């Protein structure tokens, strides 16, 4: 997996997301959106964010977690657990967190409109991530 | 399913798109992405389309089907299989159709940025959709 955008591009994205063992991996990224790739691992999370000019989908493809939002960064108050074959929806303005709440690796993807990350952004781990 | 957008939502996305039988139902339409469910007949196509100002992914959840993609109009030169587990993105400018060439309806969804439809959109036959 290379990050294949703008091109036209069929892919098995189960597979891919399965396979991918990166906390953050670009899939493709193109001028509307970015698909990205995310391996969480046990006990881990993503980190609590907001995204004010961007909506995000992410679909869980192996794992359980907890996806927690809300207006307010002190006040989380949708909380619900996500696993295999769940979307989440996180509008801008939205603070959010996903937590992996499993027993292995939780593999998702996500997509970002408009993108977020360079175009090829790999960060293996999340402490790389967190420094990027 | 009605539209959820722009809420923080999770959803079972895998069996929304499976159980739909909507040619197009909106599901969660935000400012910046909409995702829309598709039940794609036997021997039916989405019908051949160019978006200038949008990217689209798309994820097979059930079916096979030909996508078929171009630069131009009158050459389709990109032309793959796709099959349960798939994405296919559709960057802004490329000429496209996705055509069902398996035994029951294709079921996907699909993941506009940004957003093509207004709120809520239910076409529920591909005559529908055509008039509209």
């Amino acid at each position: 997996v290379t990050d294949h955008g703008p091109r036209p591009f069929v892919v098995n994205i189960e597979d891919e997301t399965k396979r991918n063992r990166a906390f953050r991996r670009a899939l493709w990224t193109g001028d509307h959106l970015q698909v990205t790739l995310m391996s969480i691992q046990v006990g881990e999370d993503i980190g609590l964010e907001i995204h004010p000019h961007l909506d995000q989908f992410l679909r869980v493809e192996e794992g359980r977690g907890l996806v927690q939002m809300g207006h307010r960064q002190d006040n989380l108050h949708f909380q619900e657990e996500v696993f295999d074959d769940y979307a989440i929806l996180i509008p801008a303005g939205t603070w959010h967190n996903v937590r992996n709440t499993g027993n292995r690796p939780l593999k998702l993807y996500s997509i970002y409109a408009p993108p977020q990350h360079p175009h090829g952004t790999v960060h293996e781990t999340k402490a790389i991530a967190m420094a990027a």
